């Protein structure tokens, strides 16, 4: 009951294997009701070997910021969002078959070599290549979404897209599955530049993203 988009042919291989996917649940997004979870954890059980969920981390904090709210009050609704986020992936999970625990957040390792070294990769890059940077404060601008965005704003706001990118580019070194996509109703701009070799980051032979639509 889901129809799906790869990225690039390399990710409708993983597709194919079926193997894993990691089913991205954002806070604070309309699309995530507790249906649509319950809905869209069936079909990743019922299609792929094994299910992973990921949810947003502490710097879903710095998008609440950036929207004018004070930081310790910011600090507060992510943490009711994301517990109430893993509630349901939980309860959906337990359902249909799946392990209630292969939920993580962004933020869960911290200090993982893995985790880290990707980390390091991402900053080099924002840092040092101006096309990398743009296209990180682009996605980091689609995060957020009359408020004017300023450039203030997407400074703050891109800790978020830093923090969660190396799940995007190499989440089995984080999770230590062979392969896995990365599931999510959105397109993703920024992965199809990284797909083109534009810039210093590079998705792993065995990422893939995986865009999923209610069929």
């Amino acid at each position: 009951l889901f129809k799906t988009e790869t990225l690039t042919q390399n990710c409708n291989e993983i597709l194919k294997r079926r193997r894993h996917v990691l089913v991205g649940i954002s806070p604070f997004n309309s699309r995530f009701s507790e249906d649509y979870i319950h809905r869209l954890i069936a079909w990743a059980v019922r299609e792929f070997q094994s299910v992973s969920v990921l949810l947003a981390g502490k710097e879903a904090a710095n998008l609440l910021e950036a929207l004018g709210t004070p930081h310790g009050k910011a600090e507060r609704k992510v943490r009711k969002e994301v517990s109430r986020n893993r509630r349901f992936a939980e309860k959906a999970l337990e359902a249909h078959g799946g392990n209630p625990e292969d939920i993580h957040t962004f933020s869960d390792f911290a200090n993982q070599t893995a985790y880290r070294n990707l980390r390091m990769e991402v900053e080099a890059a924002f840092f040092d290549q101006t096309h990398f940077r743009n296209a990180c404060l682009e996605m980091s601008h689609a995060a957020i979404l009359v408020v004017e965005v300023s450039a203030d704003m997407l400074e703050l706001a891109v800790e978020y897209v830093i923090a969660e990118l190396p799940f995007f580019i190499a989440a089995p070194d984080i999770l230590g599955v062979e392969e896995t996509l990365l599931a999510y109703h959105r397109p993703w701009k920024l992965g199809e530049q990284i797909s083109r070799n534009e810039f210093a980051v590079k998705m792993r032979p065995n990422q893939g993203y995986l865009m999923v639509s209610e069929a």
